[PDB]
């Protein structure tokens, strides 16, 4: 079981574009993805987790 293909694309987009989503732009990058809030808030939050370990390189210093 999985979000799509697109909505984790529009995610990591979402994500790029902005890091903190407040009540308005969660609700509509939820519709524009179709999940159920709660969903993209926790998306949100654990992409952080597996931001800062998949951005290596540049990010060794933290």
């Amino acid at each position: 079981m999985t979000y799509t293909r697109y909505q984790t694309l529009e995610l990591e987009k979402e994500f790029h574009f902005n890091r903190y989503l407040t009540r308005r732009r969660r609700i509509e990058i939820a519709h524009a993805l179709s999940l159920t809030e709660r969903q993209i808030k926790i998306w949100f939050q654990n992409r952080r987790m597996k931001w800062k370990k998949e951005n290596k390189t540049k990010g060794e210093p933290g």
